[PDB]
């Protein structure tokens, strides 16, 4: 990873700031792999902005660039939370990008997310994607609504709960545009899918043919949502158009075809089949033409995510007998297992192609994990009340 320096924020307030906004700078760095940030532990000083940035005590230290900050009071009751990047290496005292927000208490991560965004933007060239968030299905140990729907910042911090059933809940799966979210939901007895606005928390009805319907996933044009029905005795995929209510079935067969991913031409699928016998992952057009098998290597793979800009997907592998998240290359064919933990499943894919979540068992149950895609780093996310499944990463907002 690339080393870099980053100081804990500048306070000047009611002693002991509300958020560790440096800290929060350094994990969301470190969490997409690109960079290294030097532990707080070795820091060689702790200074508060672009003039007191000693660049020889860094650039000396193979660290080309620092990252300062200052968290201030408002007698609104906000807070102004401000930061600069310091070029040592190159030109030494140098400012590359700074900037100050004002926010409440309650975005104070959100300020976090947004330096770190543009740290990583102007020093990579990838756009950002801290300010993200995730939808999980978590199983407390509540008795009434053990199963309820969650949304989180990608970190999970901030959850909020979307939606508590008696009754299980499974693969939401985010609309474009972020304001939507689709899931399975077996409230009604059977299984159902459903599409819930996020501010409003109206429910629309899509689909509860006889059977199972699941595996929910919007087209990235907005246009269309793609599952999986099971009412022919087999899982197949269908295609609904959004502004015409419209179904047309895309596989057919006694295989079972499930869990579709959509390419950026909001045309094509990846998908899991067993028509070869153990599950491995095709593509189709859903205008036209037959599947084609698309993973060669590896006794099984299934559950892809393709990325938004079709360079490469991740998936659920099996490699030398074990399990784990891989990734393969579209364009080279490469793989390259990204994961280490156990039973390994549904990973989803940041908006820019930098970090996976995806679930693990834990004990008698299951927490979520993220991996960045160059497999260079590994976390578990904070633990919560519950069991933990179905995590699906949001598109930008
Ligand atoms: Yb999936």
């Amino acid at each position: 990873g690339r080393p870099i320096g980053v100081v804990p924020f500048q306070w000047a307030g009611p002693g002991a700031a509300p958020e560790d906004i440096g800290g929060i700078v350094a994990a969301d760095l470190r969490n997409s792999g690109k960079f290294n940030p030097l532990d707080r532990a070795r820091l060689p000083q702790q200074p508060g902005s672009a003039q007191e940035v000693q660049p020889a005590a860094w650039s000396a230290l193979g660290i080309d660039a620092v990252v300062v900050g200052q968290v201030t009071p408002n007698p609104d009751g906000s807070y102004n939370v401000a930061y600069q990047l310091v070029d040592t290496g190159g030109a030494p005292g140098t400012v590359l990008a700074q900037n100050s927000y004002k926010v409440n208490k309650q975005w104070l991560r959100y300020a976090g997310h947004t330096a770190s965004d543009e740290v990583f933007e102007k020093l990579t060239g990838i756009k950002g994607a801290f300010r993200t968030r995730i939808a999980y299905v978590v199983q407390t140990n509540g008795g009434q609504f053990p199963y309820e729907l969650r949304v989180s910042d990608y970190d999970g911090y901030n959850q909020f709960v979307v939606h508590r059933s008696p009754q299980p809940l499974m693969s939401p799966a985010w609309s474009p545009d972020g304001s939507k979210l689709a899931y399975v939901t077996f409230e009604s007895g059977r299984s159902a899918l459903v599409i819930q606005t996020l501010a409003n928390g109206a429910v629309r009805q899509v689909a509860s043919f006889p059977r199972h319907n699941g595996a929910p996933a919007f087209s990235p044009d907005g246009s269309k949502l793609a599952f999986a029905l099971s009412k022919t005795g087999s899982l197949n995929l269908y295609v609904m158009d959004l502004a015409s209510g419209q179904i047309r079935q895309v596989t057919d067969g006694r295989s079972n075809n499930t869990e579709p991913t959509w390419f950026p031409d909001s045309q094509n699928l990846a998908f899991t089949s067993d028509q070869a016998g153990r599950p491995q992952v095709y593509k189709v057009n859903i205008n036209g033409g037959a599947p084609q098998r698309i993973t060669w290597e590896g006794s099984q793979n299934q559950d892809a995510d393709v990325s938004s800009d079709g360079k490469f997907m991740v998936m659920v592998s099996s490699n030398g007998g074990q399990q784990h998240i891989a990734k393969q290359d579209l364009a080279t064919g490469g793989v390259q297992v990204l994961s280490s933990t156990f039973l390994d499943e549904t990973p989803s894919l940041a908006p820019n192609g930098t970090m996976v979540i995806y679930s693990s068992s834990q004990g008698m149950g299951s927490v979520l994990n993220l991996v960045s895609t160059d497999g260079r780093f590994k976390a578990r996310l904070p633990a919560t009340d519950g069991q933990v499944k179905f995590p699906a990463w949001s598109p930008y907002l």
